[PDB]
């Protein structure tokens, strides 16, 4: 029934939306982390530039001067280590895993595909049948057959349709846990590196205190 | 004596190269701490990005995986008020306070450039007193004259040197209090963002654990 069918098709548009959905903004969030992890990157450059200039000044200072302003560079230099961890566990735990989702939407859209294909099969035997009703209505075997054929295809996107709701179910289950997984793992990553800041600076703080003026 | 010219003229070469040493290595730091502030203001960019993104895709989704997302954006966006707060504070305490040595530096030139000039006073008047006793032998009078201000140069020029002592000592002084301060401002500019980041990521932990999977 033609009321039926305006339903189908928006219940299938709304699973065909639904990826739509996540491949957007997954896809603007992964070019966003990405784009984060540069500028951590670039921010740890300049970090590394401070670090060559301090000793490089030390180096022409009186000796007290030129220890603590050494001590001072090497402990700053220990966090830059750790800015890179950062960037690469935000590369492997972040950006890798949203970058992922090309692949995963690229799967829903084969299903979904699968499913508009189905239905075009169907509609096509559907008149089919009621055109050999009418050219042949007194042929009951090949009014049987394209019947037959009919079943068919009915059942063939019944089942196609089937396994796209089964799919896109485990696709929204799935992306809960990958969104909740990717934001905690950025949130651990974060602090891991802010936490390894604080005790990097608690004792650069004191290779300054000691700098006799 | 000539040997003790030599001397005078090595020391204060020393004191010249001295005020250049800061100048140049202060002058750096001064450069390499700016853009550390812009690479940091640049970072604070793409967090915004991230923030304005994870809002966007929150109000596609369902309630509570919206408000677990409008959360975590919530504390992150509170995370970019303290970084620019931290970049405020290093532009006034630690790169504004560095680029004053251009006004430090054009000063203690000027003490060097007088004692040049009342150098070169003083050598003047000395050959003007060895011709004044040559070209006039027996003239005690003009002669006294050009001794006398022979000793006006000469006390002169001792005074200059003298006061350039005191002002480079007190720029050396100066200088050992303005660079431990000056790193002392910058590790505790950031132990202050990266005490309040971890505050915000512990907060942010459990804004996305209550995300029902």
């Amino acid at each position: 029934l033609r009321r039926n069918l305006d339903e189908r098709d928006a219940q299938t548009k709304q699973l065909q939306d639904a990826v739509t959905n996540v491949e957007k903004h997954f896809g603007e969030l992964c070019q966003i982390f990405a784009a984060y992890v540069r500028k951590t990157a670039r921010l740890r450059d300049k970090a590394d530039l401070l670090v060559n200039e301090i000793n490089l000044y030390a180096s022409t200072e009186t000796p007290n001067l030129k220890q603590g302003l050494k001590d001072f560079a090497d402990e700053f230099a220990k966090l830059q280590d750790y800015r890179q961890a950062e960037v690469e566990r935000l590369e492997a735990k972040v950006v890798e895993p949203l970058k992922a989702y090309g692949t995963i939407v690229k799967m829903k859209r084969d299903d979904l595909k699968a499913t508009l294909t189905a239905r075009n099969r169907e509609a096509k035997q559907l008149s089919q049948l009621e055109r050999t009703r009418q050219r042949n209505p007194s042929d009951r075997h090949v009014i049987s057959q394209a019947e037959t054929e009919l079943q068919r295809a009915t059942i063939d996107a019944t089942r196609t349709s089937r396994h796209l709701e089964e799919t896109i179910d485990n696709f929204e289950k799935q992306k809960i846990k990958d969104i909740k997984n990717i934001l905690s793992e950025f949130i651990t990553i974060e602090m891991l590196f802010h936490g390894k800041a604080l005790e990097v600076f608690t004792a650069a703080y004191q290779n300054i205190q000691n700098i006799d003026e």
